[PDB]
C-alpha cells in the first residue's frame, strides 16, 4: 500500500513549487529533493551519538564535497558508528 | 503550473510499484531519471541540425549529467545558425 509520509513529502514540494515558480519542474524536483536528501544526512550523521567531533565534520566535509556518495557515504558512517558504543 | 500532476502522478505510481526504502532518494533518483529524458527530448527536436550530429549531443548526455545548458546553447546556436 501507499508508504505513509508520501503525501506530506509531495506536499512540501508543490508547497515550494508554488511559491518559486521554477522554470522547469524536473529540474527544480531533482535540486529540491537532492537538499531534502543532505539536510537528513547531515541530520543522521549529526546525531550518531558513538562518532567523535572529527568523525561527525568530516563526514559533513565529504558530504559537501561529494554529495552523490551521500547514502554511500553515511552507510560507512553507520558502520564507524556501530563500532565503538 | 502545467505539468505537475503528471508528474506527481508518475513518481507516486512508481513508488508503489518499486517500494523504494527512502521516498527523498527515490525521488532524487526518478527526477534525474526525468531531467535526462527531457534533456533527449530538446535535443531530439532541433530542427536544423542533423541526424548524426544529433546522436553526438545525446552521447555527451549519456556521460555525466552536469554541463547540460552548454550543449542546449551550443545546438540552439548550432541549428537557427546551419539552415534556412
Amino acid at each position: 500500500q501507499i508508504p505513509p509520509g508520501l503525501t506530506e513529502l509531495l506536499q512540501g514540494y508543490t508547497v515550494e513549487v508554488l511559491r518559486q515558480q521554477p522554470p522547469d519542474l524536473v529540474e527544480f524536483a531533482v535540486e529540491y529533493f537532492t537538499r531534502l536528501r543532505q539536510q537528513r544526512a547531515f541530520y543522521e550523521i549529526l546525531h550518531l551519538p558513538n562518532l567523535n567531533e572529527e568523525q561527525r565534520n568530516a563526514f559533513i566535509q565529504s558530504l559537501k564535497d561529494d554529495p552523490s556518495q551521500s547514502a554511500n557515504l553515511l552507510a560507512e558512517a553507520k558502520k564507524l558508528n556501530d563500532a565503538q558504543a
